[PDB]
């Protein structure tokens, strides 16, 4: 599948507050579809996305999310709430001229979607998560009770600077470490709060995914030099402010167009968490991708390009 | 007329060659639409046309020409010849992911749009020109004909580097407001140029405000002016020779696109008269003409621009 040279990209730029800028990459005509990936990662996971929907006869949007790449990452751990960071894309969709567009998410960007979907549903034509289920917050059910404890790895994510020193060690390590298919996995998520650490008990030296070249691994080090890991992190440190805001919405569905992808061998977002979505989302349509890890859009770009576009063709278009 | 913030805008970037990249301006959904300014210009000239195109169902990208603001300057004369700027757009298409877009221009950039449509009609929708014709290139007749054959001597003066470089920098607030005025405002002639030796030699020291203009407009285009200076913008014109030689190996091809032709009454450069028989070498063209209208067409009559640019759009190129 046709993939992106980021030099030969479209760079776009939008301020959506005074030291917020965030930044996007462009390609393609027709309606907008806007991208939004997951943590820690970057427009680049889009990479063999943004050719085919361009081509497929879409204006492709690929972000830097908030904290990443060539988007500011602002220091306040708050910043970083879903709240601001939903208002922060509508006042990016208004900077555009764009009435709506099709959000489209992976992981931490798929919560953002559902979130866009459910609070500026007027702004979103339809909506699609990677992996990421939409779960209506239980008003009687505080986050840290919550951690389903294959979620303790959030607990280690939570005091500001401890992971970011982890993760910061040797970006080349994180990332070989991280970007893997499910059965080249090198770390344990359910383990991580006792080992205290992703990498402790995992290789110094790890070697290359089949998904990924050495070239690839470079690009996300490099983006990751310039605000490192603590903006990115920081979507993990808002859990009783984004509790307290998804409550607000209680029990409204979403009726707008809707497209859920499971990936099989997501280990923490795994396929039966998205079981009941359909009672909160009538006009919801699923897709499900086989030996797919967490890192759906590169393990199996061909998949994914398919399923979206078919959704896209039927439902946004 | 809603006009634009640059800072509220969504600011565009594309690499077209090593060193050269293109800025844009980008507002809107629908159809791609991509403004051309002229010289010594700006994205900011269509800040009147970007809010309305865009509200109207459009696309707009809203260029910062080569040369120009934060579009790369590179040095070489000879990368502002209309072939290499033509190329360049085409690049910036392919970039962006767009099979075509309606170019719209003025002045230099109505020049670069009409060659688009001659050269490059399969990635141009539909073409319009704000005060500039299309005239083809008489192979019998060179460039330095075409000028001393009288108004356009200024272009002479434009010729050897450094030359205008120094005036038109000397004072970027004088060159700007002595420039940006309706035709009853205007304190230059264009047709002296040559002879008095300078644009503003025989023009006020502190030039007033234009009734079409604020003090905040003129210190943006100053500000950006800063950034690459007259050279850029200037060498559009010192390649006539080479833009002769590329246009006559057209020679004779109509321009079958939809296209719109909009003349200023009172732009006494790019008159209306010199577009009289452009219906000849262009089958398909429709017509603008703004009464009261002077050069600076965008500022100078923002909501007679917009009308006749809308409802050509609507009917002619969605
Ligand atoms: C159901 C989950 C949502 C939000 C949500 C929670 C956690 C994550 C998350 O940790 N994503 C990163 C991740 C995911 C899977 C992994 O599999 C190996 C690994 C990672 C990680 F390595 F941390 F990046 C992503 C989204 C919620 O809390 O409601
Ligand atoms: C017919 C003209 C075309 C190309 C062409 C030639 C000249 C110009 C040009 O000098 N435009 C700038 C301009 C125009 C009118 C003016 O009236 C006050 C003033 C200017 C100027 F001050 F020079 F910026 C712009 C385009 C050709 O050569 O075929």
């Amino acid at each position: 599948p046709t993939s992106c040279n980021p030099s030969d990209m479209s760079h776009g730029y939008v301020t959506v507050k005074p030291r917020v800028r965030l930044h996007f990459v462009e390609l393609g005509s027709g309606p907008a579809v806007c991208l939004c990936h997951g943590f820690p990662e970057s427009w680049y996971s889009w990479r063999y996305q943004i050719p085919a929907l361009a081509q497929a006869g879409y204006r492709v949007l690929a972000m830097d999310m908030k904290g990443y790449g060539e988007s500011s990452a602002p220091p306040e751990i708050e910043e970083y709430c879903m709240e601001v960071l939903c208002k922060e894309m509508v006042t990016f969709l208004d900077k555009l001229g764009l009435s709506q567009a099709v959000f489209i998410g992976h992981d931490w960007g798929g919560m953002l979607v559902w979130y866009m979907a459910l609070f500026y549903p007027e702004r979103v034509r339809a909506v699609a998560s990677l992996n990421t289920p939409f779960i209506p917050a239980n008003p009687n059910m505080s986050p840290l009770e919550s951690i389903n404890p294959v979620f303790d790895y959030q607990l280690y994510f939570q005091e500001p600077g401890v992971a970011e020193a982890e993760l910061e060690q040797n970006l080349s390590r994180t990332f070989k470490s991280l970007f893997r298919a499910s059965d080249e996995s090198v770390l344990s998520m359910h383990k991580v709060c006792e080992a205290g650490g992703l990498f402790v008990n995992s290789p110094e030296e790890p070697s290359l995914s089949r998904m990924v070249t050495e070239e690839e691994i470079q690009f996300y080090v490099q983006q990751f030099k310039k605000s490192g890991f603590r903006g990115p992190l920081n979507w993990y440190r808002n859990m009783e402010r984004n509790w307290k805001w998804a409550c607000k919405s209680l029990g409204r569905k979403i009726l707008i167009p809707a497209l859920m992808v499971t990936a099989e061998k997501d280990f923490v977002l795994v396929p039966q968490m998205s079981q009941h979505m359909e009672d909160w989302i009538p006009h919801l349509k699923r897709g499900h991708i086989e030996d797919c890890g967490h890192w759906t859009q590169m393990d199996k770009p061909t998949e994914v390009n398919q399923i979206l576009i078919k959704w896209l063709d039927s439902d946004a278009r």
